[PDB]
């Protein structure tokens, strides 16, 4: 069932999945680069609340970041961590670190880093788009209330450039059962039906192989035959604003494996597009 996609259709329901659909209760930090206005939302089973707004916040510069000094804030979707403290006063009371770059980011051949949400110099020194070096600045009269409604939470950060990126019912759906689709194909050892749901042309990994190596890589691995026992938890799908003009997802989840003398849970996150023909094409993988 979990490989057809009118069974995820029935079961997302009418849940409310346009900022991604969760296994559990997230917070999500949208940000919008040209609207200037950051909100959070909580999201619990399909549920949307809108728990923190500010508009005309501060921002670093347009367009897409690819370099340490191009002073942009990333467009794409992240992670937050836990509140800490700088130890200047620059940054206002505190700050909040996204986990740029990501994956994608970096086999793509990004840099830089210390994109965070934070404050505004104590000193009321003024900000603007070029001194925040990509960083979302906040009123610090506002941080408070910012840290209470992240606090204790897994917090995911959504950063649009200028068109409202939303996830559609379909696409989960569909996505969800291509990922089933890949991970039977992995558990069978299919290689030709595995290195489908890879994009030949886009698909970029820190190892810079090109695809017909990956292809006779995978095959080699493969024909050991093996049988495998593997399962996913925690599915988290997130849609993912880009400047490309594509359609595309972040996946994350857990894999799970039992073996003898261990259960062994390991991170999984795919960064994908979904293609012309509605098939998930896989662009980053750990």
């Amino acid at each position: 069932s979990h490989m057809q996609k009118d069974f995820w259709l029935s079961e997302i329901g009418d849940k409310n999945i346009s900022l991604g659909y969760y296994d559990d209760n997230v917070a999500i930090v949208l940000t919008n680069k040209t609207d200037k206005i950051l909100r959070v939302y909580s999201y619990e089973d399909g549920k949307i609340r809108k728990d923190f707004e500010q508009k005309e916040i501060i921002t670093g510069l347009m367009g897409d970041k690819k370099i340490e000094g191009d002073l942009k804030t990333p467009v794409g979707f992240y992670e937050l961590g836990r509140k800490f403290n700088p130890g200047d006063p620059y940054y206002g009371p505190f700050a909040f670190a996204t986990t740029y770059p990501n994956l994608l980011d970096k086999v793509q051949g990004k840099t830089g880093g210390g994109i965070w949400i934070h404050g505004y110099p104590l000193d009321g020194s003024r900000l603007d788009e070029f001194k925040t070096r990509g960083c979302i600045a906040l009123f610090n009269n506002n941080l408070e209330k910012f840290a209470q409604v992240v606090q204790d939470k897994k917090v995911f950060v959504m950063t649009e450039e200028k068109e409202k990126i939303r996830a559609k019912k379909d696409q989960i759906a569909s996505l969800l059962a291509d990922l089933f689709t890949w991970k039977l194909a992995w558990t069978n050892s299919d290689t030709n039906t595995y290195l489908s749901f890879y994009d030949e042309q886009e698909f970029k990994r820190f190892d810079k192989m090109k695809f017909e190596q990956f292809a006779s890589m995978k095959k080699s691995i493969f024909s050991r035959k093996e049988d495998k026992k593997i399962k996913f938890s925690d599915i988290n799908i997130s849609p993912y604003p880009n400047l490309e003009n594509e359609t595309m997802y972040r996946i994350s989840f857990y894999e799970d494996y039992y073996t003898k003398n261990y259960q062994f849970r390991g991170d999984k996150i795919l960064y994908v597009k979904i293609d012309s023909k509605g098939k998930m094409k896989i662009l980053a993988e750990q």
